[PDB]
RNA sequence: AAGGUAGAGUCUGCGUUGAACACCAGAACAUAGGCUUGGAAGCAGCCACUGUGCUUGGAAAGCGUAAUAGCUCACUGGUCUAGCAGUCUCCGCUUAUAUAUGUCCGGCACUAUUGCCGAAGCCCGCCUAUGACAAAUUUUUUUUUUUUU
């Protein structure tokens, strides 16, 4: 982490906006996925403008306290294609934990975002780390964390 | 149509006088019950279903042998000891072989007789065209019957 730490830092997105950082220990991917998907189109402030690209820098850490509920684990796929004939690769979740464990979180955000040429920059200001800690140690970063889990 | 697919709605064959499965297993005599066949010995084809001491043992579901047997299932005392079925009814997902370029819930995801959103409907403001209906208390305002031989 030598020089992880450092890259992470460089910033290519616009810096007028609120860092928010979220503990996702014991959250569902799909329901945390919602809550980052509306705090990074940024429809969480009164002053809301379709056209303007506002939103937050959306910080995730313990990557790998998420659960995928009901045997998704085995049961649920990743598929694409590569423009070659033959080119269907579909990879199951425990396969996309082990190659990567933040993709989970990735592509949940990346298929409620709205499909436009607008969802790269908001991509890139969800920045999801499998363990506990940040590059982001200074800075001011206000905490969002969800509304109780017990509503069963 | 089909499987120990599950969640729920009633009477009941079981069953705390030792219970389905799980455990020690008693598991038989005149006999090899009567025809055939070389042998038909609990059972190739078939006919019979005599008794017996019985808490139990079917002429007997069977691997099986020239067949007895090598083994046992079913029927019953106790062990385990609170176990406990299968008859009726739906439901959220299933099974029945080519989506044969590349995913078939739209994707991502998830194990309310009324509050709100929601249309060019309806109401409100303004405008246009064509139709109707409504509205918009002092009359009189002067001017001629005639005349000249
Ligand atoms: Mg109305
Ligand atoms: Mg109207
Ligand atoms: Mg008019």
């Amino acid at each position: 982490e030598a020089i992880k730490h450092l890259k992470d830092l460089q910033h290519i997105k616009l810096e007028g906006l609120r860092f928010r950082i979220i503990d996702a220990k014991g959250q569902v991917v799909g329901r945390l996925a919602e809550q980052i998907s509306v705090i990074l189109q940024g429809k969480d402030k009164p002053t809301y403008n379709p056209t303007k690209e506002q939103g937050d820098v959306v910080i995730v850490v313990n990557a790998s306290h998420v659960e995928l509920t009901h045997d998704k684990w085995n049961t649920k796929l990743y598929r694409w294609h590569t423009g070659y004939p033959g080119g269907l690769r579909s990879r199951p979740a425990g396969d996309q934990w082990e190659k990567d464990p933040r993709m989970l979180l990735r592509n949940a955000v990346s298929g409620m975002l709205p499909k436009n040429k607008s969802r790269e920059a908001r991509m890139e200001k969800l920045k999801i780390f499998p363990e506990a800690d940040h590059p982001f140690q200074g800075f001011p970063l206000v905490p969002y964390v969800p509304p109780p889990r017990r509503l069963q």
